[PDB]
């Protein structure tokens, strides 16, 4: 149950302060991190961690000239948010967090907040790319004259809808649905995997695995599946190639990485978190992992990904 998993998730990582950070990396919080404790506190019913969480993402993190997010607060550098670059996952989590806080809470400013976010994501991060209208991961390091680089994990899936939900703007529509499009055709390998991250030659429009990381699908490509599932966006094809890959390996041997360009797989298995996304997601036969067993950071905050995309509970934010 999810107010069970949130005390958990929130003795490990939660601050009075407002900052989420990881104990095995002890000195950052990330807008990923905020974000994460903002959806996990508004899904579980915790408006005293949501308030103090969401003021400490908007004091330390939110841009003076625009409405994202600096990605990273480093403790000790001076001064500790020095890199302005945002990562476009974090703000979409932001974004969507104050949209089921607003709607539960009845509050109009977290409202405000979160169409604020996401009018300058869609004015910001968003491209031409041949027939596509793409989602930039980030202002900084992610587009040249040449390619674009994409994380396709950066799909937000459920804060795309509810962004269309909120504005009514029919370019979140095409912003979604040139994702799936893109979805579809970039995947690579034996298992027609998604990678981690994805290059388009804005000369070809040819797709490619990007250079500048390995030819993996891991820890950002993970959440692609899960984001698909939840919005209830995971065709046939798709589901039925994912559970060939869940099955072929097994709950107790799921791969942390795979090559893409040779099918080589990490000696060592994946983080519980991985077996939450399979078990929604074609692998038999699916109860989810619980959090007092969790490894790390990482393997938490992605179960606790799973239970909120579950949605045991039915509830729905409006």
């Amino acid at each position: 149950a999810i107010a069970q998993q949130w005390a958990i998730f929130r003795d490990k990582y939660f601050h009075p302060n407002g900052r989420i950070i990881d104990t095995g990396n002890s000195g950052e919080s990330h807008s990923e991190g905020q974000g994460y404790g903002m959806l996990f506190s508004a899904a579980a019913g915790d408006q005293a961690a949501f308030e103090v969480i969401w003021v400490w993402a908007r004091t330390n993190l939110q841009h003076k000239d625009d409405a994202l997010f600096s990605w990273r607060y480093l403790d000790g550098h001076k001064p500790p948010v020095a890199d302005k670059n945002n990562a476009t996952d974090g703000d979409l989590l932001i974004a969507l967090a104050l949209a089921w806080a607003g709607k539960r809470w009845k509050r109009a400013d977290y409202i405000q907040d979160a169409m604020n976010i996401y009018g300058d994501v869609l004015k910001l991060m968003t491209k031409s790319v041949g027939p596509y209208t793409v989602l930039l991961p980030g202002a900084v390091g992610f587009l040249t004259k040449d390619t674009v680089t994409l994380n396709l994990s950066y799909y937000v899936m459920p804060s795309l809808m509810q962004a269309f939900a909120l504005t009514g703007d029919a370019k979140w529509t095409k912003v979604m649905g040139d994702g799936l499009q893109i979805i579809a055709k970039g995947r690579f390998g034996e298992w027609k995997l998604p990678p981690d991250w994805l290059s388009i030659n804005l000369h070809t429009n040819a797709f490619s695995i990007a250079k500048g990381w390995p030819p993996r699908f891991s820890y950002d490509a993970i959440r692609v599946p899960l984001y698909l599932s939840w919005a209830h966006m995971l065709t046939p094809e798709l589901l039925a190639d994912f559970s060939r890959f869940w099955n072929h390996y097994g709950a107790s041997a799921l791969p942390g990485w795979v090559d893409l360009t040779n099918g080589a797989r990490s000696p060592y298995n994946a983080p519980p978190g991985y077996l939450a996304v399979a078990s929604c997601t074609g692998l038999a036969s699916a109860e989810l992992p619980t959090l007092d067993h969790a490894p790390d950071y990482y393997s938490a905050a992605l179960t606790m990904l799973a239970y909120i995309a579950r949605n045991q509970a039915d509830l729905y934010f409006a």
